[PDB]
């Protein structure tokens, strides 16, 4: 049944020859030149990084005055790309053995800080994606300057020359194909884009370019609101301020340096439809944060996340996973921080921002990831004054030692939560209720499902799973003020009669007070959601109210005009209930019941 | 206030000395085996690539040698005791001399000198997936050692091995079958690579559409055939249905089909599919493919963003790969695809309005946003326009629920008329009664209702379309009313300040500019009441017969008109008040 020819057939017969790994040197430059580097932009940030690398040896052996500087010259005449760099430089030896060796790193060599940026020994030959001959004139220190010439064939030329100044000059006679880069405009852009963080000033045809000091590998202390506030207008390309501010370093499990931004301004209903930036050693090099916290601006740098190498992708998929779930849980301390030491504030960042809570909530599958992001949240209470926020964590330490359930009621607003006819069935109970008005509170609070171990349970839901316990409630009014079993089973009779196919069944509560009546649904969220696109509800009706003891008498009094009544009471209490359709076709027949009613 | 240091000042004295350049191959070695790929896994798509195109190799020699039609197979064993790998291909295996050149060379390809002397049009040009020369030493990555046995169709078996630290051996080797038999030693941190489960979903995902069957522990794997390598016409719509679920990861159909097949500017075999089911706020894409493997689960430099809706595959035998293979290089080629596949899935859609309108207005309805967000993005007026070809709008000489498009107008315009006019507003209600609409009609002409959220962004990114702008058009006696007017002004001085008379319903609210009306639904409306309704009437005589009665009425009527008007969807605040009002009005 199984199709296997993989068997231990083979024996080693004889002597064995051993042999050397060779490689095809002209295949590897074409490699380099066509097809490591995704795009052709990035030999800048090769060139700028091996004359940084050259400065900070310069800088070592300042130990035992000059200026350590990068120049970059563009001429659209010539179509030349010229950097220039003040470090060490290389003598006859140097250049034939680094430049001339593919995978030769002079860099790993001189070890013996952590400033170096080169170690696979490939960069330079990047040159040779957009020029077609590359001339190096280098002079060491103390030391004969030397001029290095190739085209990338497989064969370089070097011959001893005059009037190098000490460094290393590069010159790239580009190719026909890249002239952008004899484009100042397009020079600066490419800097920026990947070496605005360079430890040493770089000039573009004799302007100095305004790098700037990489904050999130500095001391927190060091940093002023001020220059957050221009960190995060770079970063985010922004405008504004940023609200909050977390600046996070960890050394264990994993080395991470980041900063993140909260901003000020609330975010684009437009962009939200439709974030971070990863660095190593102060180089640009583009996952790294949960989708719902994709509002978060900022950078993110770790030394334990290998490159590949063209810089440009990361090797360890595991350890960004890891470092994806200490950020989450980093960034949630953090914001339940704010809402203590500010709540006022965090009420304001939650009004904003809160939809990113709900939606991680809803496309999570970890329930323990659910509950750490739900702490986030924020509702009002029936048990506190309005307008004061409570969590659920507030709410679990309130309840008594007898409860297993949290429950909620999501309205519009606080006043309609608090006269709401599923919260006067709820006060003959003594069970706090949290107070939800954000349009998708009930869809989060479904997917959440529990809390700490505590199932919650919308105050219409348990209204109906108490119709199959035990009836343990007394009406608002004494038996005097409602109708008789025999008046409220006759007009139960004639609701059925005129309202056969729309609800399932109709019974009389004591539950209610100021309202005749409310709709019942066991399922109430999940029909209220499907609505965002008949069923089975039922109708239970207030015997004590006098709108309800109006219709007993109407029944036979007026029975067109009784009629026209029960379907706006049970029109009434299907908006109230959330499980309306269109509002404007019953209008019409609204205002022919206030014609008929007055006279 | 310059400061440069580069200057002219070199000039060589002495002669030149030249030299070839050359290769630390114990660094670089360590350098193709781990620092290509952003994942380590890849070396089952890598050794895979191999046995496929060997396999390719024997295929092409027996079209002249004849062979027997051997099994042509790929092999895969895992043995989580020992902790090994194993991969065995059937294929034109290898001799000693070139085990000695294609292995222990560093970016030698021997497929890619087979591909040079076949002709350009042999089916096997188009198949074979090697050309760097590097792909093989990925083994390194997850193994201590590496063994290879290889026996070639000629005359002798070998055994080559090795840990990948500068040298191998070379042996001779008994009872090697034809073909080439990789055994991988795994590191202990790799040892998930001997677990059965793990190589499946390896193989699932880079290797799942190569042309020879691929066993696992003696079962079949890739079982899924590349559809978009088939004629358009041999496809069946059942199968598109059940390529598009894999594909997309979906569970519903696809709504409309596009199987694009050209050469140019690039040899491209493609399928898109457009799902049936909405977008959600809870929540892959466009899959690149060359020679049936896998370079990217969602395609990033071939489509437009606001294409991003699009599901199913893009495969290209002669993109310019990178050497990740897990990305494209920056080329004029893959920049002119771009262009070409946004236009052809334009008309594509344009011809889908034509065939079924009513299918395409469900269509619209749901990624219209899109559409919309492609407007905006692009900086081309010439491709605004053809994405606007696909806008739908209503009118106001057609009646409420029917569409037309921006060339669907153009031609019904008078002949002198080098304009265009629309009004963005919440609903038909609303426009039909906006004041900026009666000016925009008693100079007859004929105003576009846009309804869509982000409507008026898109047409003001828009400016002109088809060489023209577009330009925003932004009983009761005689005198009983005044009494009822100046008592209505005062009893809602914070909702409303202009309340008129208009000659079925009591009432309706009028909104001046639409602008504060959407600000509104996330203004200072007009109450037009009429003077013969029985409710006003009864709201005149109840003002000062029962004060209590008229204020709930009053309330009552201008709720009712601003659902009416759609500036109240929910009319949850009402109810407990609409029922004091029933109860005092059946007294
Ligand atoms: N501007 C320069 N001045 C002095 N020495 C240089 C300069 N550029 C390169 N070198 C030397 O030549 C060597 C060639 O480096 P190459 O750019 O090929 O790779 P790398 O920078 O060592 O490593 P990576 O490939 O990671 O960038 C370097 O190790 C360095 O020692
Ligand atoms: N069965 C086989 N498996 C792997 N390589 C093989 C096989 N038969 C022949 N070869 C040769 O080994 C060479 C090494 O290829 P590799 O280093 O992976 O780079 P590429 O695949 O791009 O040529 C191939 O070009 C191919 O000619
Ligand atoms: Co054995
Ligand atoms: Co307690
Ligand atoms: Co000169
Ligand atoms: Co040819």
């Amino acid at each position: 049944t199984l199709h296997n020819i993989i068997t231990d057939t083979e024996n080693v017969q004889g002597s064995f020859s051993k042999h050397e790994f060779q490689a095809e040197t002209k295949k590897l430059l074409d490699i380099v030149a066509r097809s490591l580097y995704s795009e052709k932009e990035v030999f800048i940030r090769e060139l700028i990084s091996n004359g940084s690398d050259a400065l900070e040896k310069l800088r070592h052996r300042m130990i035992t005055t000059a200026p350590m500087e990068i120049h970059l010259q563009t001429d659209s005449v010539k179509g030349t790309f010229t950097i220039q760099d003040t470090g060490v430089g290389m003598n006859k030896e140097d250049l034939v053995s680094n430049l001339g060796t593919i995978a030769r790193s002079g860099s790993k060599a001189f070890l013996d800080s952590s400033s170096i940026i080169g170690q696979f020994g490939v960069g330079f030959y990047s040159a040779f994606m957009v020029a077609d001959k590359v001339e190096v004139y280098s002079q060491s220190a103390e030391a004969p300057g030397y001029k290095w010439s190739s085209d990338g064939s497989g064969v370089f030329e070097v011959a001893e020359a005059s009037g190098v100044r000490q460094g290393t000059k590069i010159v790239l006679h580009l190719k026909d194909d890249c002239k952008e880069f004899s484009s100042e405009d397009r020079v600066k852009e490419v800097v920026t884009k990947y070496s605005n963080f360079v430890s040493f000033p770089i000039f573009l045809n004799g302007r100095r370019l305004n790098t700037l000091q990489a904050l999130w590998m500095m001391e927190p202390k060091d940093i002023s609101e001020w220059q957050h506030e221009e960190f995060y207008r770079y970063v985010a390309q922004a405008y504004d301020k940023p609200r909050y501010t977390l600046h996070y370093r960890a050394d264990a499990p994993l080395n991470i340096r980041s900063i993140f931004y909260v901003p000020e301004m609330k975010p684009s209903m437009f962009d939200v439809s439709r974030s971070v930036a990863l660095y190593s050693r102060k180089i640009l090099i583009q996952d790294i944060l949960p989708k719902w916290l994709r509002f978060l601006r900022g950078v993110v740098d770790s030394e334990d996340i290998p490159l590949n190498l063209s810089r440009e992708l990361l090797q360890e998929s595991a350890l960004i996973r890891k470092l994806r779930d200490v950020l989450q849980q980093r960034v949630i301390r953090f914001l339940l921080d704010q809402s203590k030491k500010d709540p006022e504030k965090y009420a304001r960042f939650f009004e904003d921002y809160g939809l990113f809570m709900r939606e991680g909530i809803v496309t999570t599958g970890e329930q323990s990831v659910k509950e750490d992001i739900a702490k986030l949240l924020r509702f009002e209470s029936s048990a506190l004054p309005a307008g004061q926020q409570t969590s659920l964590m507030e709410y679990s330490s309130r309840m008594k030692a007898g409860t297993r359930n949290i429950y909620y009621l999501c309205a519009p607003n606080r006043h309609l939560a608090e006269h709401s006819p599923y919260f006067e069935a709820m006060k003959q109970k003594d069970m706090e209720v949290l107070f939800c008005f954000e349009q998708f509170d009930e869809l989060t609070l479904l997917h959440l499902r529990e809390f700490d171990r505590k199932k919650l349970i919308s105050a219409e839901t348990d209204i109906v799973v108490d119709h199959y316990k035990e009836e343990k409630f007394q009406d608002s009014k004494p038996a005097s003020e409602r109708l008789s079993s025999e008046q409220a089973e006759d007009l139960l009779a004639w609701m059925r009669n005129a309202l056969v196919q729309r609800v399932t069944n109709i019974k009389v509560t004591p539950r209610l007070d100021t309202h005749p009546a409310m709709i019942t649904v066991l399922e109430m969220g999940a029909a209220r959601h499907f609505l965002r696109t008949i069923l089975q509800p039922t109708l239970e009706i207030n015997t004590g109210h006098d709108l309800i003891k109006k219709l007993h008498a109407l029944k036979d009094s007026n029975p067109e005009l009784a009629q026209l009544l029960l379907e706006q009471i049970y029109d009434n209490a299907m908006i109230a209930a959330g499980l309306n359709e269109d509002p404007r076709p019953m209008i019409s027949r609204l205002n022919q019941l206030l014609t008929r009613a007055l006279e």
